[PDB]
């Protein structure tokens, strides 16, 4: 019996997951772990002479375009219908969420009145002018954001908030989110929009001690309701292995597959806040109810307004 993961999660492998599910199964997994939109382009042009059995994927708009690419087939799982969120999980039933990420607003209180921040609509006040940083808009993270904004507020006062938040840029857009937090560290930003989990792995020295220093210095707010995006795992449309697939998604969207995998990257599991000190330190948050499908609906829409408005 074998399995074969073809894996977005990237960052630092997921081995020790895998091994505990083959170790409990019996089952083999051969994994392969690189950039989802490398997986996206290969299976395309494989179809049905690819060897992928288990597909992740990292944020809504990348779960989104490997969706309309029809990379994955409907499954029927007690377990997973039963388990995973409604709003972290394909209403059609394609994939399923497996990991929680919030991207907050992170600050440098000696650069900004820290006091005046609360949520993204905050961040368009005139006072932070030239004290705003971004990364660019081909960020899937970045454009998720917007998407959420639009579900909620619609297209009009989406681009209202975008218009008063890129007036409060100037300096060029960032190409990373790490980069982003050293920049807020240093106070060359005053404010930055960055995905919880970095700011974790800066603060437990994953990057070296200048990182962790930078780190130190900012303070991280999570807005109120929060903005919640995900990883999620789907069953690959012409899978050889998908008995052993699908067991193994389970296992994965799981209290110890979702706490295996959500550990490793300083994420939240599914259903539970993460137990890691430093992410715990960051505070409770509140979803605001906009599902994984609705950021993905939204996508094309938050390129083009973030195109308009001048998020570059
Ligand atoms: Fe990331």
């Amino acid at each position: 019996k074998e399995v074969k993961v073809y894996s977005g999660r990237h960052y630092n492998t997921d081995k020790e997951v895998y091994q505990k599910f083959q170790e409990q199964t019996g089952i083999k997994v051969r994994y392969i772990e690189t950039d989802g939109k490398a997986i996206i382009e290969r299976l395309k042009r494989e179809g049905k002479n690819s060897q992928a059995d288990l597909v992740i994927l990292v944020d809504a708009a990348i779960i989104e375009n490997a969706s309309k690419a029809n990379l994955f087939q409907k499954i029927n799982s007690n377990f997973l219908e039963n388990s995973v969120p409604n709003n972290l999980r394909d209403p059609r039933n394609k994939w399923f969420g497996l990991t929680r990420r919030l991207r907050v607003i992170i600050s440098n209180p000696d650069i900004v009145d820290i006091t005046k921040i609360k949520n993204f609509e905050d961040l368009t006040n005139p006072s932070f002018k030239g004290k705003v940083c971004l990364r660019n808009r081909k960020s899937p993270y970045n454009q998720s954001l917007v998407s959420n904004q639009i579900a909620k507020k619609g297209v009009g006062q989406t681009k209202i908030w975008l218009k008063g938040l890129i007036s409060n840029v100037s300096t060029p857009y960032f190409s990373g989110d790490s980069s982003l937090i050293r920049a807020v560290g240093l106070g060359t930003c005053g404010i930055g929009i960055v995905n919880h989990y970095y700011v974790a792995r800066m603060l437990d020295g994953v990057k070296g001690p200048r990182d962790a220093s930078l780190a130190e210095k900012i303070k991280l707010i999570i807005p109120n309701p929060a903005h919640v995006n995900i990883t999620a795992g789907g069953v690959y449309k012409y899978a050889e292995n998908k008995t052993e697939a699908i067991k193994l998604l389970e296992y994965l969207a799981s209290s110890e597959g979702s706490q295996g995998l959500a550990n490793k990257t300083y994420e939240h599991p599914l259903k539970e806040s993460s137990q890691n000190r430093i992410v715990s330190k960051f505070g409770d948050f509140t979803p605001d109810n906009v599902t994984i499908k609705e950021l993905g609906k939204f996508n094309s829409k938050a390129i083009e307004i973030m195109k308009e408005v001048g998020w570059n």
